């Protein structure tokens, strides 16, 4: 306790930040979900992006709170269309360099199979934007 | 012949073009290298650099030329520094999810292994910012 005592209370503030820089936490069971807003978060050089964009850098702070779950990562432009997995699996994959990049293992990092039914997709909880294109990185964790 | 005769004629002015977008192409032997500047090809989105960078367009088209070939990519931001491989492995997966994303065959696509001594770093043959930071694409031919 005092080491947890500041974790915890980091924790909860780094999901009230992304939550203003527009990053969806979703929590249920042991299932923890970020949903990125692709309009928002363009993304080459992560560089560029931990440099210019703080949400970003959120994301990895929280993710370095659980060091040792697999981490999944799934795209989504599948809005553009009609029969475009390819650019979601893409836009996956640019997540995923920028996470490795960035200090997370490789062995951790892997990519969702297109259609996996983990993925959220609900419009109550899935806002704005975030509805048509978006990334989404999910994890599982027993911290409850 | 005939359409050997159209796909040479197109092959030298793919050639012919990628220079004048900056984008140099190396023979040697068995050997085929283009050396992309990073500085004027930023690089998420497939479409976006497929629509705006009418260079990047071009190095799939000379690729398709070699649709059996293995095809090696090589980062190297290794200008910034001091002891970055993590950048330029970086840039390199940026190249091969985007060469994937346009039609290359994912398992044609292989990033080389850091400090791969097949690489050019010759700056009698690198000019410009090239020399700098670049993104290479090196490939086998017996076209010969």
């Amino acid at each position: 306790g005092l080491v947890a005592s500041i974790y915890r209370d980091s924790k909860r503030k780094i999901i009230r930040d992304l939550q203003k820089q527009d990053i969806q936490y979703v929590e249920y069971g042991d299932t923890r979900t970020l949903i990125i807003p692709t309009d928002k978060y363009f993304m080459s050089s992560p560089r560029l992006n931990e440099i210019c964009y703080p949400g970003l850098n959120n994301v990895i702070r929280l993710l370095n709170f659980y060091p040792q779950s697999t981490i999944y990562v799934a795209g989504f432009t599948d809005n553009v269309g009609s029969r475009k997995r390819k650019l979601s699996q893409a836009q996956a994959e640019t997540m995923m360099t920028f996470l490795w990049a960035n200090g997370i293992a490789a062995k951790r990092l892997k990519a969702e199979g297109y259609g996996d039914k983990n993925a959220i997709s609900d419009n109550a909880i899935i806002h704005g934007s975030a509805q048509n294109r978006r990334i989404e990185i999910q994890w599982f964790t027993s911290e409850g």
